[PDB]
């Protein structure tokens, strides 16, 4: 745990959770969103909750703007050094048409900006993790959920046999405690990060008690 | 009473049978794809081969004009009457990734997205019809989303179209022994592959299952490919 | 291709019954598998009537828990007849035994659902292996665990002779329906109208259809799904 | 406080792994297979293994006598209390026909039978975590499905009385149980083992039907 892990959503809950979780683990976590207000926020709490953290990097951003981000990423790398560490935690954003493209746009298009980039920087390295974190119209919803799905599923494949893992996370719902906890995510990921370097989880369905029946 | 039959990718391949078999069956078939010279002649061999069908309708069109896909298709509707059937068998299409990825998605998932709502309008006025999608490598993800996609649009609207007396059944085919398979990179003998005529007849099949028999997909597999 | 014999288990009445009339129309001489001789020729009396031109039914009352009986009838009839074409598995799903313990009940279950139609199997693949062709169609359908354990046990077991058979030129299809309309529904108490659900025919005429597909064309399953299910 | 983890295939690979792992951690670990002496080796290793830790309970059992079975968990549960964990670690024991009867009585009707038990125990307690490690004719193919269609049915049965179940689904793990082709860099039973010991701290309403293991080697 020693390297950069950079977070999207790093401001707001889930996001938030896992930066200051993987931040008292030793990584140098990169937060990603636009409030220079939520961020810092943020920044402040982890370290100001550590006796010793190598403190947060604030970069804000929007990263649906894909070619600023692809950039504010590359000199986050060239400044400090590798990322070991990707964690897709932005929440989703749910005339028709227009409106569809425009969902595809912002919850495919520019995640597929930011692993495009991470993932460049990571096969050089020959080594990463990439963790993603899902929930679970005419199709809209659907459509978007499943497209994100079929691009992890992809890069699982492609990217597994040059030493880069991808574990894409499903829980229902997440913050009333009859939900599933942030730190229930955050721990699963310690666990992956620690299990046998030639161990591959595609993905893991969280479902709550309730929901069952 | 057989009403209309629209199929995009109607110019070729697996298109191109399903139109000539759902004509010969006895509907008015709407023949969408981009160039008006290639769906003349699916219309011309229809025609020729057919003693007594209702002439195919000639679409020229880029469905990724959604807005003139809709009004074309709204004014064969308001013109010929009922649309009983939507066949999606357009072809998967494959200097920076990212603009390329949104020209992918552009074509083979929002322009679908806009035909099928075009459609669906129409057909849930109607407490009626049958909607095929006739799916089918590293690359940083691209394909697999945009396959994704396509399945999470369908899996979606088989749920949301059942109630309203509307279903939808995706077929999933490896290699289809047709010209486009040939010019694709296909390793297999023709014989090898799936038909175009599988396809076709278990369409047949599906039309003809009673009212309230739901069937959301059918995975076809290549006996070649599991021994392999 | 002159059409064969095609063996259809649970035949006098249900899924079966209806599979085993359409077969017969089709063309093919169908075998009349279940233990009651009562209600096999009762089927085998209304195939007749409905087409007196068709090959007559062979009625084989059989109780297919009885592996070995099962076995030697099938091979004569083999011997006999030629050529067999098809195998229908659509013997109904024996879900309860009224015993005191239930692990015992288990056993039972097991051993009339899986081991059984692990007999059937094993008898005409082995017939279809020699020929190198034909084709299997399987009609699916707080236990403590009971129920989906012998459910899954019958795909684990389709799913793997599917993969098996298929270079030996043998097809295997697994048709699973919601609720069909037939007498049995009716004995189960369905609480759907008639129209409301899945038609015997639906699975009959999609059979028909897989017959038809091309030589090298698999399809391991088909889902069917009531409209209502779905609604619902 | 910690109480009993019952684990099956104890004397041996994974379990064995497994059941010094939970041992380690507080659980007071019985331990069943045939091998009495073999039970005894996973015993004293834990013992001087830690420097406390519950005395693990040595069960010489074959699970397929089910009534016996059935009554040596009672009275374990009789005389130690509450079951915490239950891990079905066991292998796959692999005329046909009668022979393919014989595979589901020892893998499939056996299970079934331990369940039963620890499920009544379970029920009683609203509590309780349930761990499944997972040219033939279909037989193999058969028993592993029948496992997970009753680890899936009991899933959804016992969620909503307090009880939790989990399949671990690894490739290639590596344990000496390596009668039969990769070298060493197979999924280690340590990881297993720690992916239990994540579960079992998730919140109580978290739910997780199964997990996938996969050899970074299996994908080409």
């Amino acid at each position: 745990q020693k390297g950069l892990a950079i977070i999207t959503g790093a401001s707001q809950g889930i996001g938030a959770v896992i930066a200051a979780g993987l931040a008292t683990d030793g990584y140098r976590v990169v937060l990603i969103a636009r409030s220079k207000q939520n961020l810092e926020k943020v920044h402040d709490e982890i370290m100001r909750s550590n006796k010793h953290v190598q403190e947060p990097i604030v970069l804000p951003l929007d990263i649906t703007d894909c070619t600023k981000a692809d950039t504010e990423i590359k000199d986050i790398h060239q400044k400090y050094g590798a990322v070991d560490i990707l964690v897709n935690a932005a929440a989703m954003f749910m005339e028709p048409v227009d409106n569809f493209r425009k969902i595809m746009e912002i919850n495919v298009i520019a995640q597929y900006g930011i692993l495009k980039t991470v993932t460049e920087i990571m096969k050089v390295q020959k080594n990463g993790y990439i963790f993603n974190v899902a929930s679970r119209d005419g199709g809209i919803y659907g459509s978007t959920k499943f497209a994100l799905l079929g691009l992890a599923e992809s890069l699982y494949r492609e990217l597994a046999p040059l030493g880069i893992r991808v574990t894409t996370l499903c829980p229902g719902w997440v913050n009333d405690e009859e939900m599933i906890q942030p730190d229930d995510l955050l721990n699963t990921i310690r666990c992956l990060l620690n299990l046998s370097e030639n161990v591959c989880i595609k993905d893991i369905v969280f479902e709550m008690k309730k929901s069952i029946i």
